């Protein structure tokens, strides 16, 4: 049913979005706050980026889009200390995904 899952990431992403915890995920990191980011990161992900693979119909499976969603917080954690305010936010956005992603019965 590639309309209702079109809607359901939709709706899911545009609550992840409003999370307030989602601040350091909404853009691309720039090699100004990060230089050495897209060596380290290879898979590189954010929410505006999502947005856009959303819009243009590139996550055809619920997996690709969760595969999306979990990177971004799995790249936080290989970038960053594990003790840092990225980390916390990451944990804190994950925590409510997981609860959003539950809700609309997209993992058990
Ligand atoms: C686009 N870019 C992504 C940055 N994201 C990011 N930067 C770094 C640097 C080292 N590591 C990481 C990391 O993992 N991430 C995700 C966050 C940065 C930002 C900074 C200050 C803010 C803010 C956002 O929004 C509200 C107010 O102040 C915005």
């Amino acid at each position: 049913d590639p309309d209702q899952l079109y809607t359901t990431l939709k709706n899911l992403l545009a609550q992840i979005k409003s999370h307030p915890s989602a601040w350091p995920f909404m853009e691309p990191v720039k090699k100004s706050e990060a230089p050495d980011y897209y060596e380290v990161i290879r898979f590189p992900i954010d929410l505006k980026t999502m947005t856009e693979r959303l819009r243009s119909r590139y996550y055809v499976t619920r997996k690709l889009f969760v595969a999306d969603l979990q990177r971004v917080i799995a790249n936080c954690r290989e970038y960053n200390p594990p003790d840092s305010e990225y980390c916390r936010c990451a944990s804190a956005l994950e925590k409510f995904f997981y609860f959003k992603l539950k809700e609309g019965g997209l993992i058990d």
